[PDB]
């Protein structure tokens, strides 16, 4: 029995409100965290900001307390749900709503209800969440797969800049053979990556993102992808460390084009690439780096040229704004062959039943879910239990710098660990960590 | 009863291992991780790393976490030490290192025992960790003081430059009536600051620091300082906000002089001072801006400029590399009247008690205690306990950003919250948050 649901305001990774859920039933409270990510992605549940500009810059999510504590609790209390079952308690949340946007309560009020119910729900169950989280899910536990973890080590987009358009280059030590090791050889190399780059750009090209990868002033990403290669090399581990990219590429698309060079504003234009040319620059990337994966290469609504790349790509193309973790988007991104990977970001649907309920449908069609996390984080692991429960293979929670990423980081350490021999790494096969 | 003692490597803020321990007793498993600070400060407990370059860059933990795990988990479940008796438990951690310094056993290996016993005793209690603490202190409860947090929002020392010697540029909301606005309008400030940052020395100036300041390529302090005056009248909370500065001295201490302008090396020497000259420098910058607190002054054994600048002073003057946390330290400082104030960093001296039992004597001269977090932090939250517990009015746990930061804000703001009329705000009286 569920006796009290409460909230308060806490701060992310980035000084900026959010919203933290406490659920108290007869094992105790249970606590979650929502992530404030940097919103990006036209149909994805609304997030619930006072707007008041005289306090937190105007980003308060005071309201969104309040449609927790004055409406959602009391409700919730009432409705006597078994938080054990998972969708009744998000048909609940959505019903109390009844927005398809979670816009009347706001999906962060939500969210931190939903993630506290199956925290709760695993207490109750006797078991750690990932498990329980592999129940939720129907997910094979035999054994479980711990996922090649996905470091920004090196980040554009949002952080500063030159003409590198590009926003995150990850590491994935693919090559290791345990968690533990994958951490330790990612880990290795982005120490290597600081020196590197303050070697050549200067001590303040050292100081990190949002997510903790430097953020040198660079120009290209082939300059950027040089610096990388040196690191993994440097660090020894050449060969047992591939490459992501997370292009973000809705942000430099205008009049059908993609600008690799923004932040002039002396918007130099015939340079402007087409879907086709861009996709000959990737291509061009993809046999000179060890890149195995690459997220938004085409803008969000930009299917066409997805589709196109789609077909010739050979490695892992990860739909995140495309598919903003909205089955209705996952479907259409599915029939039209644009990507074979999903970003899950469970802010986006604002339900646990939601977030699982993409991948799985993800998963039926063949693709891939790599678990995420939002710009902005919190001490929070959350995450960490639902990657291993859903047996992804794959996670990306940032750089092995700040610790609302190595919160996750450490989090699967631990999980590792305890699993003993019941755990299996993804490896090489963190595409399909499911299938495995 | 304790029952087992177990260790395991995990990651800093830093993406650089550390310990972590957990302690099983009857009432389930309590954990602390241990902060990896960049060491300064001759005469405190010394760190223990594997110093094997081929891994982790040389600063592995294996050992350490061998010396808990194969030395002292043996020992400390045989020995049937009642939790709840804090000296008991650091007597035999130190009894069995047997070093001043805990070099055999190292202070990585102890502390995560020692804090850890902590927590298990608190449960055990029944109450709250900050309650434990209070009674570990001996320490007043009616009420408790939540304290100013001195936010570090722009950094220099370590992380990048001009010839801005200095390291530390403290926000302080003493203003504030509650810990909760203190936390805002410290937020509110920041985020000011960044754009002020942004506008005047690129995106890149941007970035933040290990600890989460802004690392702009800054000359001098006053064009710190101005930067930081303008963050706070943008921000609208003029007069509300004071600043704190630590300048780690020891950093550009040479030949009996000191170096505002290092990072030549063109050793740039005539204009380099002497106690007295910075004396003056310092007096000067404190009437122009509201500076209510200096750490470290002058260099770790530079005695006689500290005594002297002491006396003419009239702000808080905390002692960090100069006592490193060692009571024999602190006596001498005392009795030289060196400073007014400690910076406890429970790292340096390695035990629960000894931390303490430090506080304990600064208090009884009429110190003030300022609490303190590492550069490298983890998302282990012990230190919101403590400095509540020791009520001492203030805590440095880094900017309103990076998790292993607001990990610690978000705590205070737990407690506060939960201690509902039972807690004051130390506000302008932060210096004897204890007194009061
Ligand atoms: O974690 C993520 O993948 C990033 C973008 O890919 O989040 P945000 O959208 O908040 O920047
Ligand atoms: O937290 C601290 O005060 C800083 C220095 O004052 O720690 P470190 O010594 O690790 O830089
Ligand atoms: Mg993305
Ligand atoms: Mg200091």
């Amino acid at each position: 029995a569920v006796s009290k649901v409460y909230a308060r305001s806490v701060y992310d990774s980035r000084g900026n409100p959010t919203v933290e859920v406490e659920l108290t039933t007869e094992k105790g409270v249970f606590r979650s965290i929502v992530p404030s990510g940097a919103s990006t992605g036209v149909h994805e549940a609304l997030e619930m900001r006072d707007g008041d500009k005289s306090k937190w810059m105007g980003k308060g999510v005071l309201h969104a307390v309040k449609n927790v504590n004055d409406v959602i609790a009391p409700a919730f209390v009432k409705a006597n749900i078994d938080v054990s079952d998972q969708k009744a308690v998000d048909d609940f949340l959505i019903s109390l709503d009844g927005t398809a946007n979670k816009s009347k309560l706001g999906a962060n009020a939500i969210l931190g209800v939903s993630l506290a119910a199956s925290r709760a729900a695993a207490a109750e169950k006797n078991v750690p969440l990932y498990k329980h989280l592999a129940d939720l899910s129907k997910s094979k536990t035999s054994p479980y797969v711990l996922p090649v973890p996905f470091l920004n080590v090196l980040n554009g987009g949002s952080h500063a800049g030159g003409a590198l358009a590009l926003q995150e280059f990850m590491i994935a030590p693919t090559g290791a053979k345990t968690f533990a090791e994958a951490l330790r050889i990612g880990s290795e190399v982005y120490h290597n990556l600081k020196s590197l780059t303050k070697k050549r750009y200067g001590a303040s090209a050292g100081n990190v993102g949002d997510e903790g990868g430097v953020a040198p002033n660079i120009q290209t990403a082939e300059e950027a992808l040089d610096l990388i290669v040196d690191a993994i090399k440097a660090a020894g581990h050449d060969g047992k460390v591939k490459i992501g990219l997370d292009c973000a590429s809705s942000e430099f698309f205008k009049d059908g084009k993609y600008d690799l060079d923004f932040k002039n504003p002396n918007s130099d234009k015939s340079k402007w690439l087409t879907g086709p040319q861009l996709a000959d620059l990737y291509h061009s990337l993809m046999k000179r780096y060890p890149i195995v994966s690459i997220e938004d290469p085409f803008a969000e609504d930009d299917w066409e040229a997805w589709s196109h790349f789609f077909k010739t790509a050979g490695i892992q193309i990860v739909a995140d704004d495309l598919t903003v973790t909205n089955p209705k988007r996952i479907a259409t991104a599915i029939e039209k062959k644009a990507a074979d990977a999903l970003l899950l970001k469970v802010n986006q649907i604002g339900t646990l039943s939601e977030s699982i309920k993409a991948a799985q449908d993800s998963f039926a069609a063949g693709w891939g879910v790599m678990v995420s996390h939002r710009s902005g984080e919190t001490e929070d692991t959350f995450i960490a239990d639902l990657v291993v429960g859903l047996r992804t293979g794959q996670i990306k929670t940032g750089a092995p710098a700040r610790s609302e990423r190595l919160a996750k980081l450490n989090q699967l350490l631990r999980i590792e660990e305890e699993l003993g021999d019941n755990a299996v790494f993804a490896g090489e096969n963190f595409h399909h960590g499911d299938k495995l």
